[PDB]
Formats: structure tokens, C-alpha cells, sequence
């Protein structure tokens, strides 16, 4: 296999791709690096499939080893990382004065905000690796129905951060709080998304209230990239819903003006620039990573491998459910239509006004509709289906 050796200066970093159809292997053999906020260990040999994007990072000089073919391979000795380290520090600073004062104190709250295609989660994620790495358990939260490192597509969802994100993987679905918005834009249903990440906000408002470390650990929020006409206004009512403390913009002057004069005046509001490690994404690359979202909740990944079961199931069982007048509820009658769509099994026992904001247990996918024998082939996570209230996402996926 064809070998690339690299030196990394001290606050430069490694940016490469992967190609098209084969896997970089990526090993650090000398020094200390990071990729997006976790540690490498030396050594170490991190396989990274096709088309991966990367950056390896260095705050004191490196050496890294690449074996396979790359799209593209650099070192960039320019980069916005000391704006995300003194962020993490600004936002550690609040956490001991607060802890000082509390004799439970309250984390601060950060909302990431700004255009597609600026890095958005790349930046989410280092901050809360960040924030493990200084011993915390910050909760991320995941507004964006669109692309979703929590759950599958359609969703906001938030997980409380116990430890720093696999290189590979990315962070832990440790028992995530996931909502069904069943849309991969807001502006399908305006009035339905700002319920959810309200309805968000109320639930890990009480949650914390049991747990200390969460409380403190803070939240990290990650927004969709939608900004213009009514998606402003979702930023500004996600940041007074949510309490936050700290408004971070990514590569956006205008957003950035226009929050500045409209946030009361306790937020502090941070413009960053983006890095120029990110790529921009097309509409054929966006609607293929959603794909491999869905593909990643059922089977999920090469190091950590899920094995979801197909079974049949009747439709005297289950009762699927719709909604969408925006939240209003509609009963569903099995039907030709359900084929290749995600559902989400409800936490809600009975199919009415209480499916509108109850979390969901997870998803699953129908891949068959035998209207004959009345029962319906599912991708399912778990041996036996976890609720009978099955509500519908319009994200449809082939498997
Ligand atoms: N500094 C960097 N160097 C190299 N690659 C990077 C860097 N930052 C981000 N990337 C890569 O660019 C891609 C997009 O990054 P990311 O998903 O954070 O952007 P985003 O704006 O949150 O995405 P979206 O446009 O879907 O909202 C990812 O594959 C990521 O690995
Ligand atoms: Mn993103």
C-alpha cells in the first residue's frame, strides 16, 4: 500500500480525504495530535472509510503516517482552534464561578448558529470534547432535522456527553432524548418545530434537575443552517427557550448584526470564521449522507456493529399515525404509501394529543407491505417492537 508521511509544525493541521472507493489508515508515530477534540493515542492505527473528510490537529508539533489513497492530503498551519479553546475556557471560567456561588448550579448554555457548509458540527463536537476533556458532562443538543449526528434524519435530539467522541464513530448514543419531526426542513411544519426544541428545552430543563454533573456539564446547541426570513426567527426564540449564555456565529456578519441588536443584552455574541478546511456540500452529497445516517441507526459502523432484526408485523398490532392542522393529529390506515418510510415508536401509549410532544424510543423502517396477509416487513433495532403507537417521518430510505 502507498504510505504519505507528514510533519506538523506546532498549530498546524493535517487535512486530508479519502478517496472514492478505498480507506485511509491513519497512524500518529510521533508526538501529540487531536482529531475534531479527541486525543489519538500513538501509535494507533485509525481506518477512515471513503470520502471521509479529517483534520488531525496539533497544539506541539506531530508526525503522521497515511497509508491508502487520498482525494487530497495537506498540512495547514492556519486555523481557528485557539477560538474554540478559549471559548471552552470562557465557558469553564462560568462553571467554577457559578459552583462558587451554590450552596445546584446551572451550566452555561451555548448555541452554535449560522449558514451550511461553516462546520457547524465539526465545532460542536471539539467543544464538547473539550468539555469532557476538562472533566465534564456538557449535554449536546441537536436542532437540525435536516443532517442529525444524534439520530436519523427528521429529529431533534440531545445525549449527555460522558465521554470524548470516537475518531470513527463520533459520540455515543448513550440513551438519547429524541423527538420526531418526521421533515428534513423546518419550513415544512414552522409551527411543529418550534414546539419540539421547546418542548426540548422544558424536558432537559426537569432532567437536570436530577442529575448535578448535567446541570453543570452545560449545553452545546446545534442549529440547522436555515437563517434567512422565518428561520431567524427559530434562532431567536431557540435562544431564549433554551436560556443560552453564549451565541456563537460561524461566517455570517449579517446574522451576527442582526442578533446583536435584537439578544438582550446578558448573551454574549461571538463571531468566528469559518475554517477553510470545510468543504461546501451539494443537494446529491446531503441527500446521500442522510441516507448513510439511516444506514448507520440500523447497522452502524465497522468498529461498533449493530444487528437489526426483520420481522413481520400485523396491522391490527400497531396503529400508525401522522401528523400534519400543522399539529393536528391524523390516524393513519395501512396503506401502499407507508413503503420505504422511517416510523418512530412513541412514548406516548395512546395514539392522541400526547404523540404532539412525546419522545420517541427509536425508529424503525418499513421494507414491505403485504396488504393480503395485512402485515408489513420492519427494519427494527431491538427483537420485539418497543411501543404500538408508530408515528410517520416523511425520510424515506432504500435498503
Ligand atoms: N478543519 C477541517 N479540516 C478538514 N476537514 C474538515 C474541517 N472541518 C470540518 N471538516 C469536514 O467538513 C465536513 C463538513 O463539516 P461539518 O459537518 O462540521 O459542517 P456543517 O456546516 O456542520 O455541515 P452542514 O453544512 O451539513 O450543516 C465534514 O466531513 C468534516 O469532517
Ligand atoms: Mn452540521
Amino acid at each position: 500500500e502507498n504510505v504519505q508521511e507528514f510533519v506538523l509544525k506546532e498549530d498546524c493541521e493535517l487535512r486530508f480525504a479519502a478517496g472514492d472507493d478505498s480507506d485511509v489508515c491513519l497512524e500518529l508515530v510521533k508526538g501529540y495530535a487531536e482529531i475534531f477534540g479527541t486525543e489519538l493515542l500513538l501509535n494507533k492505527k485509525y481506518t477512515f472509510p471513503a470520502k471521509s473528510r479529517v483534520a488531525a490537529f496539533t497544539w506541539k508539533g506531530a508526525t503522521i503516517e497515511l497509508v491508502g489513497t487520498t482525494e487530497s492530503a495537506y498540512v495547514a498551519e492556519s486555523t481557528p482552534m485557539v477560538i474554540y479553546l478559549n471559548i471552552h475556557a470562557a465557558m469553564e471560567e462560568v462553571r467554577k464561578k457559578r459552583e462558587e456561588q451554590a450552596a445546584k448550579a446551572k451550566g452555561p448554555r451555548l448555541l452554535l448558529v449560522g449558514p451550511t457548509d461553516v462546520g457547524k458540527t465539526t465545532v460542536s463536537r471539539i467543544l464538547c470534547n473539550y468539555s469532557v476533556r476538562q472533566g465534564r458532562t456538557p449535554i449536546f443538543v441537536e436542532l437540525d432535522v435536516g443532517q442529525n449526528s444524534v439520530s436519523v434524519p427528521g429529529t431533534v435530539a440531545a445525549v449527555l456527553v460522558q465521554k470524548t467522541a470516537d475518531v470513527i464513530d463520533g459520540f455515543e448514543r448513550n440513551q438519547p432524548i429524541v423527538f420526531n419531526f418526521g421533515h428534513t426542513s423546518p419550513s415544512a411544519n414552522l409551527s411543529l418545530y418550534e414546539a419540539l426544541f421547546k418542548e426540548m428545552a422544558t424536558t432537559l430543563n426537569a432532567q437536570i434537575q436530577e442529575n448535578d454533573e448535567a446541570k453543570i456539564g452545560g449545553m452545546i446547541i446545534n442549529t440547522c443552517g436555515w437563517v434567512d426570513g422565518e428561520g431567524y426567527k427559530c434562532i431567536v426564540k431557540a435562544a431564549s427557550a433554551f436560556e443560552v449564555d453564549v451565541v456563537i456565529v460561524l461566517d455570517h456578519e449579517r446574522l451576527y448584526s442582526d442578533l446583536s441588536k435584537e439578544l438582550p443584552e446578558f448573551v454574549r455574541l461571538t463571531h468566528v470564521p469559518k475554517s477553510g478546511g470545510v468543504e461546501q456540500r451539494t443537494g446529491q452529497i446531503r441527500s446521500k449522507m442522510r441516507g448513510e445516517n439511516v444506514h448507520r441507526y440500523f447497522y452502524g459502523t465497522r468498529a461498533n456493529n449493530l444487528y437489526p432484526f426483520t420481522f413481520d408485523v400485523s396491522f391490527d398490532d400497531v396503529t400508525l399515525c401522522k401528523i400534519g392542522h400543522e399539529t393536528k393529529l391524523v390516524i393513519m390506515e395501512p396503506s401502499a404509501d407507508i413503503k420505504h418510510h422511517l416510523f418512530a415508536f412513541s412514548r406516548s401509549t395512546k395514539a392522541d394529543e400526547n404523540v404532539l410532544k412525546s419522545p420517541v424510543f427509536g425508529f424503525c423502517l418499513v421494507t414491505e407491505v403485504d396488504l393480503e396477509k395485512r402485515t408489513m416487513s420492519i427494519l427494527c433495532p431491538q427483537r420485539t417492537i418497543p411501543s404500538k403507537v408508530l408515528v410517520f417521518s416523511d425520510i424515506t430510505h432504500l435498503d
